């Protein structure tokens, strides 16, 4: 509107406050999208961005929003004619939601850094003309609520965001752009993508939001970064109390990264009376087998995150195992680089910064060490089989050389005579990769045979002339 009923809670005193507006919202109808957006980047901003004279807590009066809301309201509706798009069925057009990604991305500034923080709200979008790539398209969401345009809503990738639109919510719409200097499709549909079996369209599994899980995708969103050193402990306690609000209302249930995230917030500071970060790190993945096949990759990784953190070696990785258990059904594509850097730095920084760590407290005489147990190893080869099975039958390959070295000096923190206790099936582990059945020979030798290894990983033909 803003309704007189929205306006009941003004001026927003402190982080209850804010909960408070979101209690109600949620309790509406249709929360309001842009309202909500336009405080949380209000507060973000005088907590994370400048918060020269703070004393408490950044006041939000009902004026200063209210005149933010109606220039956004403002700059919608002047530029987007509906009378020229009729809507057939109480739904929308491909060139109403192309026109509104449209009128989004060009009141954008002409040049500026995509990737800083604290530029994916309304906030940004109305005060920096700035705003980054999901950012756009909770914006575009955001505008066509405005509009009354009640079928479009967000759908959302583990890297990327685009609209669902149509009869029965049925078709798909770019609006944004994805990545760095990737052609833009905006106004195209996603089919392309699921076709191909990319991870960034998880197979067509991925989020189709209602309402809420907008208001929840913007309180992930939600950035409590005040540097690389320091984080707004305001901040940091309004998400975590939001995504608590979400929870309860039942609005995290098809949501992974939201609990995964939640988790996090927990673990930093537990809130008493509520479950531990194990418990909701595999609630989000049960949530992902439940709702999306268990095409997800993030609810593994924050699982394994937290075991990395907490130098739980064996339960770290059998999260890793986990995570690339996933990743082997998909083709490897153009616009995977994220997962794919994911997935390398899992490989070549994190697990051998852990294994060595490992074998120093194993030469001073741990018990009960990951490196002496069987099935640790076994987690370790299944990582590898399952990226090795990723990169099967995909457009661009994914091992090369400079991953080698990484599994020859991991495989060998395991002795030999732990290794040669995993029984290799055709502990016990089946391989799905070729490039691991092929390996299996050498993985029991007391010291590995790394020229072999090398060969078998990469595939190279020959060794050196001379
Ligand atoms: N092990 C492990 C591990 C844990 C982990 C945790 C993270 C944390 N990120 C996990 C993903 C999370 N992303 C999200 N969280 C909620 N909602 C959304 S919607 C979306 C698509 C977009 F942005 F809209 F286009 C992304 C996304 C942002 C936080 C990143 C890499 C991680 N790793 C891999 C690593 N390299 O350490």
């Amino acid at each position: 509107g803003l309704k007189a009923a929205q306006k009941t809670l003004f001026p927003l005193r402190s982080i209850d406050d804010v909960v408070r507006l979101f209690a109600a919202e949620l309790g509406r109808e249709e929360p309001d999208l842009v309202l909500l957006s336009l405080v949380l980047g209000f507060v973000e901003h005088f907590l994370a961005v400048n918060r020269v004279g703070l004393t408490y807590f950044p006041v939000a009066d009902l004026s200063i929003i209210a005149a933010l809301y109606a220039r956004f309201t403002a700059q919608i509706r002047g530029a987007v004619d509906l009378s020229l798009y009729p809507r057939e069925g109480g739904v929308s057009s491909r060139e109403l939601v192309k026109k509104v990604s449209d009128v989004i991305w060009n009141s954008l500034s002409r040049s500026y850094f995509k990737d800083r923080a604290h530029i994916q709200s309304l906030f940004s979008f109305i005060t920096g003309t700035k705003l980054d790539s999901s950012g756009v398209a909770f914006a575009v969401v955001g505008a066509c609520q405005a509009l009354g345009l009640r079928d479009v809503h967000l759908a959302l990738s583990e890297d990327h965001a685009w609209v669902v639109f149509g009869p029965n919510g049925e078709q798909t719409a770019e609006v944004t752009w994805h990545g760095k200097g990737n052609e833009d499709r905006r106004g195209q549909t996603v089919n392309a993508g699921v076709a191909e079996r990319s991870w960034l369209y998880l197979k067509g599994s991925y989020m189709r939001c209602d309402r809420k899980m907008e208001v929840a995708f913007m309180v992930c969103a939600i950035n409590p970064s005040i540097d690389l050193h320091t984080d707004s402990l305001e901040l940091l306690q309004l998400q975590q109390k939001l995504l608590w609000l979400l929870y309860d209302l039942g609005h995290l249930e098809r949501y992974p990264m939201a609990l995964g995230n939640l988790a996090d917030l927990e673990e930093l500071e537990p809130t008493p009376g509520r479950p531990d970060p194990l418990t909701l790190y595999h609630k989000g993945i049960a949530s992902a087998k439940t709702y999306y096949r268990d095409e997800h990759i993030y609810p593994y990784m924050y699982l394994a995150g937290y075991h990395c953190r907490n130098r739980n070696v064996r339960e770290a990785l059998q999260a890793w195992a986990d995570t690339a258990t996933v990743i082997q059904d998909y083709n490897y594509c153009r616009e995977d680089e994220e997962i794919y850097k994911e997935f390398f730095e899992v490989a070549n920084d994190v697990i051998p910064n852990l294994l060595k760590e490992a074998a120093s407290l194993l030469e001073a005489g741990s018990q009960g060490s990951a490196l002496q147990d069987p099935e640790c190893f076994a987690h370790l080869l299944r990582f590898y089989d399952g990226i090795c099975k990723w990169e099967e039958g995909s457009p661009t390959p994914v091992l090369h050389v400079g991953w080698a070295t990484f599994l020859v000096q991991s495989l060998g923190r395991f002795e030999g005579q732990v290794r040669q206790k995993v029984r290799i099936v055709s502990p016990v582990l089946t391989f799905q990769s070729e490039k691991m059945k092929g390996m299996k020979e050498l993985l029991v030798a007391t010291k590995i045979n790394s020229s072999a290894i090398k060969l078998q990983l990469t595939a190279q033909s020959q060794v050196q002339m001379k």
